[PDB]
């Protein structure tokens, strides 16, 4: 169908505007936050499935998968977690006042390291360290597949998905990286960041690499 | 939208029924035929673009790409060639009497090697050596994206594509491999088949591999 446009709660636009703009040095921390969110969403579907085994059947495999698309300057982080409905994408990523947004900003003002972000529960927004644009594509067992999109501006759009591959269940973060951050398209780099910050992760982390034959 | 069902010209059903059923030994030849068709479609868009440069702009990169999806027992061969419109998918893959279908069958009766198939211009149908089902997904500059599907039966379906990733331009062959042929999901195997039969190919042949980190 057509897109629907929603306004960000005010503190979130302010937080995103901060992050997309500061010259902080340790930008690679965004990967840790996104893998951690992925692992959180897989924990949720697994716990859910204890009392409700059919919830896994839409995508039995539990994994996190990173797919550099160098030609489009895009990086994708996919999981087969619980996923989000339209209403969830709208509430959880935008319109509702995050608990810790404003607190995180106050901590940052006072010297805090940007890497604390995830302890304030707003780690998702670290992605604007390396992307100037994002699509969250998500399929919950309780809804169709939808695309949430934002460029750190004051509003985001949400659109029923008739353009991307079917996720059976879960979420893809599609990051449209900045020109100064194309290094995160590289295999060695990605591996190195994962080894340094996501050692204790219960799910396989897969890396999709494209190689010219012979 | 909904699917539309079309009947195969009679000789083609007969040819496909033959191929999907014989215990011939050298099944790996299907890859050669599909890479060759891919290379043919890329030649066409490149020649087209001589007198019409904007035709490339929808997908500037010229490549062939093979993507094993082991979990789904699927193998994809994609190119960024000229692609096919709905009307083309319908005519070229089904309803119109191929020139060489019946001749190829007569040659086979008399002892011919199945590998001759591509010299009769019906190489596309070799895919039923290793797949019991196929989707051709295709985007031409002159039409929307469509899915042609067949299981070697007497009829095929054609459906506007609201479920797969956008190809900018070109075609994906999605092969649903048989259980006795899952070897073609493996990297070493694919490389070996490509080295033995598609040495002289003007376009990069890319192989997408998924690897668990560390
Ligand atoms: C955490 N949940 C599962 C849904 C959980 C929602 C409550 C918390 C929402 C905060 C945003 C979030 O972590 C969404 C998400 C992100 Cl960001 C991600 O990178 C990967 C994911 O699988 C999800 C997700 O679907
Ligand atoms: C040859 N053309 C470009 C369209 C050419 C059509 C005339 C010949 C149709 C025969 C079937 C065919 O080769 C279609 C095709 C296949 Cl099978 C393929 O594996 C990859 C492709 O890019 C194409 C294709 O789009």
């Amino acid at each position: 169908m057509a897109s629907e446009t929603f306004e960000f709660q005010a503190e979130i636009t302010q937080l995103m505007s901060l992050i997309i703009n500061t010259v902080y040095s340790n930008k690679e921390i965004f990967l840790r936050e996104l893998i951690s969110n992925a692992s959180d969403a897989l924990d949720k579907i697994r716990y859910k499935s204890l009392s409700d085994p059919k919830q896994l059947e839409t995508e039995p495999d539990l994994f996190i998968r990173i797919t550099p698309k160098p030609e489009q300057k895009v990086l994708e982080i996919r999981d087969s977690g619980i996923g989000m409905t339209k209403a969830e994408l709208i509430n959880n990523l935008g319109t509702i006042a995050k608990s810790g947004t404003k607190a995180f900003m106050e901590a940052l003002s006072a010297g805090a390291d940007v890497s604390m972000i995830g302890q304030f529960g707003v780690g998702f927004y670290s992605l604007f360290l390396v992307a100037d644009r994002v699509q969250v594509i998500s399929k919950s067992n309780d809804d169709e597949q939808y695309i949430w999109e934002s460029n750190a501006g004051g509003s985001f759009t949400v659109t029923l998905d008739e353009v991307n591959e079917r996720i059976g269940r879960g979420t893809i973060l599609r990051l449209f990286l900045k020109d100064d951050q194309l290094e995160y398209l590289e295999e060695k780099r990605i591996k190195e960041v994962i080894k340094r910050h996501s050692e204790f992760v219960a799910y396989p982390i897969q890396l999709v690499v494209t190689k010219e034959v012979e």
